[PDB]
């Protein structure tokens, strides 16, 4: 129905057939071999880390890669849109989305009440990336060429040199399974618990040669380690973006047959069935994510926060809302706003590094839901840190908190950890907050010396060594800025920071106000939230 007396129509299909074209003979599995056998040259071309690795890496992304973008930007309709106009398709990759809140009105925020005397406090205990290495081996090079060392294939070391610890070692190194067995059995003074939460990562930083055997051989072995040592302790779960092969690689449900992840979320709901009830493990199998009421008066939920992460090439085809996740959780929160309970929300990615679509309407919901919100849980950063949330009009007070726990893997250069959460126990009126939380490690000095002992100390806790009247929002906040004009005190956190291993080159002024920056950037891509510390 356009008016035209020089236009031709020919270019618009000579698009749509050509790219059409494409994909046909990328599909082409002798095709696909040549865009393998030719990477391990190129390698070498493009002054790459060792060959040998390039030989796997550029195998396992490729067929994933390849579909990705025949369905992204080689898709007809995608890329003709792009240069012939509305025409002939449309541009939807990474195109910006927005989430709908309920028409229910805002309540005016209630700040928590503080715990009344002799009301009781329940223990939560908080494993994140355990990163289990099974080729772990003693004396081996930790300072290989690989990504990961102190394994099998990285070789011994040269002139004498110390090898790798019988614990783990101070590197790019991952944990052997004693590690993580003496982790669990020396949970008896730090217990008693109530609940755990384990946000995944659980196989190690071997991304190159990870087969689906391996990532289901992690999955069911720490997670039988797990609940040997838990006992009735129910154990509630996330998933990590080490869990699929290839790393980060988290298709859609939308997505269909052996390359969705259905092998992985399927093998979670048998190995996790135990710990989550029916309705939880419905949503598990789909998206892998799902909710349940753990204790009455709070709703736990456990996001899957691969579907915010840059890493997940498989957004691009359509990185709205993927699983309809944000959607969901807008149900759950306003569900429990409506019944008066509180929430929990567990994940790996912390919000702050997610895509920048998704994390302001994960920053707009936790606004929103302000009053119902009682704790945000995350880890990913291998390290102890914590993302305060702002009002998302003035950016100008706090009005919640994530916790970043620590790793339990040494991997970078790390102590292993975990951590314990205090939180208002199980009673009705109770806030559900967060009171005051410990870190424990391991100090590997110590147990890798000559006769050394695995015992895991408590390194501090987190009111007493910040001078914190509680574990509120604003008690971070001026935390921050505190550490802002007192050396000393950022001297502390960046100390506990790397469970007491500090790198050796000092941080000094622009390294300490960006790891500052940090702890103000639950939003990603969003630099007036540091306009007051540079
Ligand atoms: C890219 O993905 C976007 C994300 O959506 C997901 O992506 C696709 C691939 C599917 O996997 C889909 O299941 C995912 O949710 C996508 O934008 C989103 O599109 C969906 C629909 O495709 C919108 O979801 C909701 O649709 C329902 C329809 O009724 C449901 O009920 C029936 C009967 O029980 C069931 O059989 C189904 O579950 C049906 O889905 C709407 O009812 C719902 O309304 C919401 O909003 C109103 C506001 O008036 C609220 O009051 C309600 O409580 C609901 O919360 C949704 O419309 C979804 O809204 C939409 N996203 C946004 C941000 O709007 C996009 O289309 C994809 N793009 C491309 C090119 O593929
Ligand atoms: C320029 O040409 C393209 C290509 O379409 C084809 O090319 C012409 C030379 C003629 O031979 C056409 O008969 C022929 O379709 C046009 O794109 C095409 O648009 C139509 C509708 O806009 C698409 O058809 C739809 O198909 C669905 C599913 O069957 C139906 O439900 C719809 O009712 C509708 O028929 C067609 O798929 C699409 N072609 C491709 C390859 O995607 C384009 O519209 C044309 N330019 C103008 C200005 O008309
Ligand atoms: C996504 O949201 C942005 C901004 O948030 C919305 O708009 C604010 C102005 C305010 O009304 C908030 O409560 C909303 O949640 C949208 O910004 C719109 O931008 C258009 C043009 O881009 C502009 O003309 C309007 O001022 C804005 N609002 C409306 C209703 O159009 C943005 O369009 C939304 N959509 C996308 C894809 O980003
Ligand atoms: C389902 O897929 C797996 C994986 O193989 C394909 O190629 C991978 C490199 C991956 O990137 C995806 O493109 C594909 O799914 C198949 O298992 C592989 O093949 C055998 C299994 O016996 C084994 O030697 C390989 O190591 C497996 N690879 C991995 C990464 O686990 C499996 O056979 C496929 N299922 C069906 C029915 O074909
Ligand atoms: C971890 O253990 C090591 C070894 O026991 C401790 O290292 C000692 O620390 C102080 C100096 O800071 C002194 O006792 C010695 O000079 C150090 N010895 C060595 C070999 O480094 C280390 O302090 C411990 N750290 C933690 C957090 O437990
Ligand atoms: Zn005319
Ligand atoms: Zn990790
Ligand atoms: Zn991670």
């Amino acid at each position: 129905h356009h008016h035209h007396h020089h236009k031709l129509n020919l270019t618009c299909p000579a698009c749509k057939v050509l790219f059409t074209a494409l994909n046909h003979g990328l599909k082409k599995e002798p095709n696909v071999a040549r865009v393998g056998s030719v990477a391990i040259k190129i390698c070498k071309m493009l002054n790459i880390a060792p060959l040998d690795v390039c030989q796997s890496a550029v195998h396992l992304f490729e067929d994933d890669v390849v579909e990705v973008w025949t369905r992204s930007v080689l898709s007809p309709s995608e890329a003709c849109g792009l240069l012939l106009g509305s025409s002939c398709g449309h541009w939807d990759i990474f195109s910006t989305w927005n989430i709908s809140l309920p028409s229910v009105p805002k309540p005016p925020p209630k700040p928590p009440s503080p715990p009344a005397p002799g009301a009781p406090v329940s223990r939560v205990l908080f494993l994140t990336d355990l990163h289990w290495d099974h080729e772990y081996l003693e004396g081996t090079d930790p300072y290989c060429a690989d990504p990961l060392c102190c394994r099998r294939g990285s070789g011994w070391p040269p002139n004498s040199q110390k090898g790798a610890g019988f614990w783990g070692e101070y590197s790019k190194c991952d944990l052997p399974l004693r590690t993580l067995e003496s982790l669990l059995k020396g949970l008896g003074p730090a217990g008693p618990f109530e609940m755990v939460y384990w946000t995944g990562d659980i196989p190690a930083h071997d991304v190159w040669q990870q087969s689906r055997q391996d990532q289901l051989r992690a999955l069911t072995t720490i997670t039988d380690l797990v609940r040997k040592f838990l006992g009735p302790v129910p154990v509630y779960p996330a998933v990590g973006n080490h869990e699929s092969t290839p790393v980060n690689g988290f298709p859609p449900p939308f997505i269909k047959g052996n390359q969705s992840s259905q092998w992985l979320y399927e093998a979670m709901a048998k190995a996790w069935e135990p710990w989550l009830p029916a309705d939880a493990l419905h949503t598990l199998r789909i998206g892998g994510f799902y909710a349940l009421t753990p204790r009455p008066g709070l709703r736990l939920i456990s996001l899957n926060m691969n579907f915010c992460s840059r890493e997940n090439f498989w957004l691009l085809i359509n990185s709205t809302d993927p699983a309809g996740q944000l959607q969901w959780l807008v149900e759950e929160l306003q569900a429990a706003e409506n019944r008066g309970d509180k929430v929990h929300i567990i994940g790996h990615i912390p919000p702050g590094h997610c895509l920048k679509s998704w994390s302001w309407n994960y920053y707009k919901i936790i606004a929103r839901y302000e009053n119902t919100l009682a704790g945000q849980f995350f880890g990913h950063t291998h390290v102890d840190e914590f993302e305060i949330f702002y009002d998302e009009e003035t950016l100008s007070r706090p009005l919640a908190v994530a916790f970043l726990a620590p790793s339990a893997t040494t991997f970078i250069n790390l102590n292993p950890g975990y951590r314990v959460y205090q939180i208002d126990g199980n009673y009705p009126g109770s806030s559900h907050v967060v009171l005051d939380h410990e870190t424990y490690i391991l100090n590997l000095t110590q147990a890798n010396a000559a006769g050394g002992t695995p015992s895991w100390k408590r390194l501090y806790r987190a009111r007493e060594t910040y001078g914190l009247p509680d574990a509120m929002p604003a008690s971070w906040h001026n935390l921050v800025y505190r550490m802002r004009d007192d050396e000393q005190l950022f001297q502390t956190f960046w100390f506990l920071y790397h469970k007491g291993h500090p790198p050796s080159e000092p941080c000094g002024t622009p390294c300490r106000l960006a790891t500052l920056c940090a702890q103000l950037s639950a939003r990603a891509d969003s630099p007036a939230l540091c306009r007051h510390l540079m």
